[PDB]
């Protein structure tokens, strides 16, 4: 009895059980033996197998549904049969996941973004409600662990926790949930169709492939020729000097405050944030990117659907260098632009720049500089987030 075919069993298994909830019971169990075969056998001929495994093994078969032990003693009971199930489940000669299974054919024209459809958030709920036992609309660590024994390896960095929303342990909450996914699928389409091939969505939806979970969107310039767009994930670079408050920015829209954001870890520092923002009635993803402070804005930082150019009204310097980028990658631009006033809770000093932000704002047909502060008792504002938003879907207006 090979380790290796074991251990794709269990996974096996553990896909199988739809629920969640240990055992396959005669609707999962009908599942399964179709997907693999053709055509589930009479519900009194199954027990005519679910009781040969009763008289062999004593945890075989609870409360009326065959447990992992159970299923590993049919496997047994077998030794063509096996094979036919491990090739359903995508596995090749050498007990592997074959990369036709996890890394399915999905090329996004330039200028286009990746979503999660309809359908694929649905499957995304269900597996969230399926590892939520307490039912607290919370992943707990446990739950986590038990989410990820259909992974290979460990898929989320203890920084995720600062990516999107968690409770007041910290533990990824089902909007978070959701809103990491929406992030992967965005950023690394491909390492999201991977992971779904580990929560074996292909088999469990009867699709094609992983890929049949993903939406691309058209051009982005047909989006301004139209003037209207249909995407529900928008991206915003977050640029300003060191230390003027753009990690501050990212986890306002995380609904922390300056306090909460202090006892945040070594590697805990996400440089993305996520979050849902209404528009109009509209919800709408704001996808936040810190950029920090580098030698250079290359074209890969520099392409998102709005600009926050952040400076510190703290820091005489600060608004030099919002003013200089701008002049440098946006004054130009398709891309709208937002300079915001961090800080705004310390005294307001003179800026060194020529012009004064106002200035520079109505001169270059910005909004006004936006005043903001995560430095507050409650949950920061989420004004500028809903603005940021706001110019992403509707540019010029
Ligand atoms: N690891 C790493 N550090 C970087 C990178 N780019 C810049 N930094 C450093 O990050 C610091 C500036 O970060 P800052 O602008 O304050 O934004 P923050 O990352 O949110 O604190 C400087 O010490 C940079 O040298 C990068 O790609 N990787
Ligand atoms: N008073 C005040 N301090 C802030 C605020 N936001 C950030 N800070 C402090 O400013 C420093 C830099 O903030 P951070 O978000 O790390 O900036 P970044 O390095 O540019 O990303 C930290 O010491 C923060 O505690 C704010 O709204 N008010
Ligand atoms: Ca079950
Ligand atoms: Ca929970
Ligand atoms: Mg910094």
């Amino acid at each position: 009895m090979k380790p290796a075919c074991i251990k794709a069993l269990t996974r096996i298994f553990k896909i199988s059980d739809q629920d969640n909830d240990g055992t396959l019971n005669d609707a999962e169990l009908n599942f399964f033996q179709r997907i693999c075969f053709n055509t589930p056998l009479a519900p009194q001929a199954l027990e005519d197998v679910k009781n040969v495994v009763r008289k062999h093994i004593s945890d075989g078969v609870a409360d009326s549904g065959l447990t992992l032990k159970g299923f590993l003693f049919l496997h047994t009971l077998f030794i063509e049969t096996t094979w036919t199930v491990l090739r359903r489940f995508g596995y090749d000669d050498d007990l592997d996941l074959t990369p036709e299974y996890l890394f399915p054919l999905l090329k996004i024209p330039p200028d286009c973004t990746t979503e999660l459809n309809h359908h694929a958030y649905l499957f995304l709920q269900s597996t969230f409600d399926k590892h939520d036992l307490d039912r607290d609309c919370a992943l707990s660590p446990d739950e986590l662990k038990d989410l990820f024994k259909v992974f290979p390896y460990i898929p989320w960095g203890p920084d995720v926790n600062n990516t999107v929303c968690t409770n007041e342990r910290g533990w990824i909450t089902y909007q978070g949930f959701l809103s990491q996914w929406t992030l992967t699928t965005y950023l690394d389409v491909q390492r999201c169709l991977e992971y779904l091939g580990y929560l074996g969505y292909s088999i469990l939806t009867e699709q094609e492939s992983q890929a049949s979970a993903v939406t691309v969107t058209r051009d982005k310039k047909i989006d301004l020729q139209k003037k209207q767009t249909q995407r529900n994930v928008f991206r915003c670079n977050v640029i300003g000097v060191k230390n003027c408050g753009k990690s501050g920015v990212l986890q306002a829209l995380l609904g922390r405050n300056l306090m909460r954001q202090k006892k945040i870890r070594e590697d805990h520092k996400s440089y993305y944030a996520i979050n849902t923002v209404y528009v109009y009635g509209q919800e709408k993803y704001l996808l936040l990117h810190d950029i920090s402070e580098s030698e250079f804005l290359t074209e890969a930082e520099i392409i998102c659907d709005v600009v926050c150019l952040v400076y510190d009204v703290s820091n005489p310097k600060s608004f030099e260098y919002c003013a200089r980028i701008f002049k440098q990658h946006f004054m130009d631009s398709r891309i709208p632009c937002l300079i915001v006033a961090a800080k705004s809770d310390l005294h307001e000093v003179k800026q060194e720049y020529s012009i004064s932000p106002t200035d520079f704002c109505r001169k270059h047909k910005m909004p006004p500089p936006q005043a903001f502060t995560c430095n507050t008792a409650d949950a920061p504002s989420k004004d500028i987030f809903v603005k940021l938003t706001t110019m992403a879907m509707y540019p010029h207006v």
